[PDB]
């Protein structure tokens, strides 16, 4: 056949449609592409089955179902909330994938794929924020999405073989076979795959470096605020299991350590909905209930001993934290205290209080470490300096140290790194102003949605989006964000080397280059806390 | 009489001398007035006794004697070491004054008292680096010095009234008694005597700034790199009585708790060069044999007690700290490591060797903390991190820290507080460039030596010195360093208030104005290392 937006994959026949990018510029898009069996009735919990083939031609024109999923209304119909609602039918038939590429499709062209983060308990790959129309046409770049199951439905684990875990994880896995198989009919090459996400998606990102399973299924990685060494990343086994029965126990489920194929069983019969919407209880901050775990298969062994060992994928990465990462979770935790509201401050009083409930495992002189590292010593009573301090805390041990310590790993066993601290608040953010530049602000600029005029970003910003999008396609590409030619509005990104540990600022009238980010608190949290919490155990 | 030389005290008839100060500009000057009875034999160890009344007409023409102390002889003739060491005959007939009024004499100008520092164990006013000529000439001021003894015979304690101890601080206090009754007579404002001294000698204006005593006897103070707040600076009655005991049975005599009459019988017909001699033994980094003590009659409670109900004299404070005032006296103890030459360094393992030594009374969860707060995060192992590691955590803790609580102590006790970081190296220094700027280094700039055509001191540094003579002399007249007309090659020194504790950074081609200075590390020694101590003891 001569017509281009048909394809034919291994399973089948599809057929794309030419859409037009914000930018004006068109690209040519197919949506919905099956990559497994939908893993309904005795499927569920269970790893992907890889997609029946089809007969005649199939119309890849539709956004596809997003994964059953909680639904945010904390905030009502607040767009800095609902941005991250899923935008399609909720199913459990939700693995599909989404394929972009610009026009004129390009010979051969090094692939983009995005796995989106939820924390393991949400997500699509059909969000407006990620928009591949705007990342495809504007880097000459063919940009791919993929949807996992998430939340119990995708991480639920027991031991059994009924119940095995990281079933969301062999979902991306199977759609990285996928685009190895498939993406070369569409302009792409499959040599060159670079894996970008974001949160829970660059831990996932992270994990497919480590994975036997995903290792030559991709060539590059970007991870953004995310890495595998998160506290909230994965969860013992042990743990994993009384979680499944609790989720069992609250459900109405049968729920013992003895005989779990009841237990499997009764799951499979409830309904996906009753199964996500009771799997939180009584969880700290930045804890999600069902998350991967070291099952055997995709990973046998825990993401620390991986590292210390030096055992993943030697290649280029590109990762990075951005300023105030705490404050999104304290927001939604803890909401008594820093409201959805302007000019939020602490008082001392209510400070000392929260470093008790965001830190709920520590022994007191754990705690004491934690007020003297966090408090602001030229004002240690300002309410404005309080309330930071809450945000840096939460921040760094869930997100900015990790990633530090990941990018570290790989430098000091010779892989080139690039480090980037992002520094950018949008002149139309909708949160409260003191919550600066927090948790996926990012996103935006590397989807290129400033490029979209009917969102009033400013013409600097629209600038600092094509700029942060050169940096993301052309390391893609080349595995060096820098351009060839050292150009005046891209300026040079230092390597992350294991001894200067230099990172670039991404922000508007910057080009700065600092050591870190955050390294003093990184060795408070990596180095001091863990032999303090050693001596005072007793 | 006519003769303006010749002065009438309440004692007797003094004649001084007219002589030039280095810089050319004619001083006159009275060199060795006695303010009390020679200290001799029965009266060892006890306060001074007033001067007896003298016939005729006394010569005080020349530089009294130096107190009996120990010599500096560990580096030689090291001008370094050398400048410190005594430059008039040993005795115990010491206890005199000295008196320089520029010409024309004035008409009730500002007196500035020097108390000189030597850890209480050393020193004397007669240095050529405590040159008053310079100060008087230069600033139009009445420079007035005191000799006190030092060590042993003048601090040793038994609780016993034959020796009562800070005998020291009581020459220190009857020689101000002398000043307020006379200085008037010399061209002096009684009204406007301000202290000024440096390390020890700040310590003890500080603890007139405390006593009883000595509360109305001045008006302003002066410290420079003091404060009775200080690690080093007292000790407990009850370890005074076994640091006397401990001397007793060096020297060769009864060290009996049962009767201590039969001790001080005999430590009063000892020489006293073997006193001063035998003082040192099992003594740590910065903390000296014979110090003030909390007595009764000059304090009758702890700097501390003191510092924290609000007893002390509401006035103007001048205070500060320089930026490496703890290698000093890690040169001196710690002598194997750290050298005295050019570009030495510490290794990471002998910088954990350090802090062991430094701090030897800590449990070693504090070490932890210590190792922690003094090292580079961003290139831990760096030999010139861990070299300055070790200079900060020992001027902090015994300095730097203390002048900070004292300063801010006054401060939110409602006084004008005006605090300096003195960050200046002469180009002339005989000491190695690793050292910095060291203890005591701002002390050749205050008492104007630059000034001296014989000296090699560059032009610029030569009007750094006037500045700082302007910024010291102008607060003993007015109360604020700032020049009236406010100008710009003086700049501003905002005041040190309890909220924004600013200080003024004193060198060549800065006006800079910080916070603090070093608040962090001071909240770490005062605030969260006390606390970890309390909760890792058991
Ligand atoms: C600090 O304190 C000292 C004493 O502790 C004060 O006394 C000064 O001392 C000197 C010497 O004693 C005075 O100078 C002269 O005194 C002489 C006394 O005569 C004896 O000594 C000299 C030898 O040194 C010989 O003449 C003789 O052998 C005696 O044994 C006199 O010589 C002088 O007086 C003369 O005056 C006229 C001129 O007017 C001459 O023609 C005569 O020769 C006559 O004898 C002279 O006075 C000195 O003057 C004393 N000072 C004062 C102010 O009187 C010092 O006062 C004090 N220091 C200072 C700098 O003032
Ligand atoms: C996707 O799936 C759909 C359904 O599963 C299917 O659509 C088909 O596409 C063809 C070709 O594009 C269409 O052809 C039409 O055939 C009818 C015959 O009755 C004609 O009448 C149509 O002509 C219309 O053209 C104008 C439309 O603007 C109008 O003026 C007026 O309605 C005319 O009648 C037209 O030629 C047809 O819609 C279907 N047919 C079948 C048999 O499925 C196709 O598989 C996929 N479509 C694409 C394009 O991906
Ligand atoms: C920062 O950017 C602004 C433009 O908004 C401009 O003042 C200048 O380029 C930068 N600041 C400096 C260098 O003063
Ligand atoms: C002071 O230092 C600055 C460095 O920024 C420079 O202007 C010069 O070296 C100095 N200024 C003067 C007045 O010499
Ligand atoms: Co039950
Ligand atoms: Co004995």
């Amino acid at each position: 056949d001569n017509d281009p937006l048909v394809v034919n994959t291994d399973k089948g026949r599809i057929r794309g449609i030419t859409v037009d990018a914000p930018s004006g510029k068109k690209v040519d898009v197919w949506l919905g592409i099956p990559y497994a069996q939908p893993p309904v009735g005795p499927l569920r919990f269970r790893h992907p089955r890889p997609a029946e083939k089809w007969t005649g031609v199939l119309n890849t024109t539709t956004p596809p179902n997003s994964c059953v999923q909680i639904v945010d209304t904390v905030f009502g119909d607040f767009p800095g909330a609902t941005m991250w609602n899923p935008n399609t039918p909720l199913s459990e038939d939700c693995l599909y994938i989404n394929v972009v590429a610009p026009r004129p499709r390009p010979k051969n062209a090094a692939v983009m794929l995005w796995i989106f983060g939820g924390g393991f308990y949400s997500g699509t790959a059909t969000l407006d924020v990620y928009d591949h129309r705007a990342l495809a046409s504007e880097e000459n770049v063919i940009v791919v999405s993929l949807q996992y199951r998430v939340a119990s439905l995708g991480f639920l684990f027991l031991g059994t073989p009924e119940a095995p875990g990281n079933a969301g994880l062999f979902d991306q896995n199977l759609a990285l076979r996928w685009v190895r198989d498939n993406i070369h009919r569409f302009g792409g090459d499959p040599s060159r795959v670079t894996l970008f996400g974001e949160s829970a998606g660059a831990v996932s990102v992270s994990l497919h470096l480590l994975s036997a399973l995903s290792r030559d299924l991709f060539q590059r990685a970007i991870l953004q605020s995310g890495s595998p060494t998160a506290p909230w990343a994965l969860v013992s086994r042990e743990e994993a299991t009384l979680r499944a029965l609790r989720l069992a126990e609250a459900v109405g489920c049968p729920h013992e350590p003895s005989k779990l194929s009841d237990a499997v069983e009764c799951l499979r019969g409830k309904d996906p909905h009753v199964l996500v919407n009771n799997e939180w209880g009584t969880l700290g901050i930045c804890e999600f209930p069902f998350v991967p775990v070291v099952d055997g298969a995709f990973l046998d062994e825990t993401p620390q001993r991986s590292l210390a060992s030096g055992r993943f994928k030697k290649t280029e990465i590109l990762t990075g934290s951005n300023t105030e990462e705490g404050y999104y979770f304290i927001i939604y935790y803890l909401t008594e205290l820093l409201r959805k509201e302007e000019g939020v401050t602490v008082t001392r009083e209510e400070f000392l209080q929260a470093v008790r409930e965001l830190n709920p495992y520590v022994n007191g002189a754990a705690r004491q470490a934690i007020v003297f590292e966090y408090t602001d010593w030229t004002e240690p009573d300002n309410p404005n300096s309080n309330r930071d301090a809450l945000d840096k805390m939460v921040g760094d041990y869930h997100f900015t140290c990790n990633v530090n310590e990941f990018a570290q790993r790989y430098a000091e066993e010779g892989n080139n790194v690039y480090m980037y601290l992002y520094t950018h608040r949008s002149k139309g953010n909708p949160w409260p102003r003191w919550t600066g530049v927090m948790h996926g602000d990012e996103i935006n600029y590397v989807f290129g949605e400033p490029l979209n005029p009917t969102l009033g970003y400013t013409e600097d910003e629209k600038d600092f989006s094509r700029k942060i999008m050169r940096y993301w396609s052309n390391f893609a590409k080349t595995g060096n964000p820098n351009p060839n030619t050292a150009s005046s509005e891209f300026p040079e990104w230092p390597k992350h080397t294991a001894h200067g540990r230099h990172y670039l600022e991404l922000g508007l009238n910057t080009s700065f280059v600092g050591r870190g980010p955050r390294l003093r608190q990184c060795a408070f949290w990596k180095k001091y806390l863990p032999q303090l919490v050693a001596a005072t155990s007793n």
